[PDB]
């Protein structure tokens, strides 16, 4: 019934607190409290577990971008706020010791199987694209200026977003999320 | 060679941490790069954490030598230094492939899976980082390349926050556009 859910959520808060090479499946079960032949009735082994968790992510975490993104009582500057203000709400939950599954994977990619590559960069990728459309819609008002590409500008927001998010888990606080969203805010006029 | 097994458990491990991290890569894997025997390693190192400690002190030093190469440069203004240090380290990721990152990055990111020893070890290096960085950026400010605006300190620390994110993601692409993705979007931030 809830075995198939138990082992996603057993694995969802492992990689985000720690990440795939530091976690077993007999890790896993313990955590989800369900048996082994359930595992493998889902899944074939860890690096298939591994892939299915990313897709989990991503479909739970396009919820939580669409919540903010398409707020239309919002002006597109005050979403982007609204989205760091409750990825940091999140976070708080559990005294910052969990992070991105993706920026976790991400570093980690060295030591990861081939397959992954792709799956996370197709993650970070679509993400942007949600992100470079708020941007367009803040210049069709005048919230960013003219001389600023969206799809740069949303690389960027990525690039240093991922990057708070390790510093806050590192050091086990919200000042990081702060120090990123104060000093990028000032792209905007 | 007998005399250089402590370079070569150094050069091993910051080679391994680099390219995978921490979790990933055991002693037996760093002895079997290293080719020195179990014994050595530990003449010189308790186990695996007092191992990862001496590497995070390593690395600190080495790079220090990097970050001289570029920020004390009196012939570059300020913000020249700064494009030098992103030049460079774009160059050094570039030598073998994009397949090794930060250190402190990959460590970072894996801190929940650490000895808890690490992570003043790893914070106190990056703070030494972003201590030299808003020193650079106050000289900016004093020479008129930086507006008077801005906060030397939130800067240095938006400066590292997306600096070694841009890695991540340059180590993640094996390419260095996100580098200059990164570096042609906060440069904005200068007059």
């Amino acid at each position: 019934s809830l075995a198939h859910q138990s082992l996603i959520r057993a694995g969802l808060e492992h990689l985000t607190e720690k990440g795939y090479s530091s976690v077993g499946v007999d890790e896993i079960l313990k955590a989800a409290r369900v048996p082994k032949g359930s595992f493998y009735h889902y899944f074939r082994n860890k690096a298939d577990f591994g892939l299915a968790l990313i897709e989990a992510y991503d479909t739970y975490f396009a919820r939580l971008l669409d919540q903010a993104f398409l707020d239309g009582s919002l002006a597109p500057l005050a979403r982007l706020r609204l989205f760091t203000r409750m990825a940091e709400e999140g976070m708080a939950r559990h005294g910052f010791r969990r992070g991105c599954l993706v920026g976790n994977l991400g570093q980690e990619m060295g030591a990861l199987p081939d397959d992954f590559r792709a799956a996370l960069i197709g993650v970070l990728e679509t993400w942007q694209r949600r992100t470079a459309q708020l941007f367009r819609e803040a210049q069709a008002c005048g919230e960013l200026s003219a001389d600023h590409d969206p799809d740069a500008l949303a690389e960027a927001f990525w690039i240093g977003w991922e990057g708070a998010i390790l510093r806050a888990k590192l050091e086990l606080r919200p000042d990081p999320l702060h120090s990123f969203t104060r000093t990028f805010g000032r792209h905007f006029v």
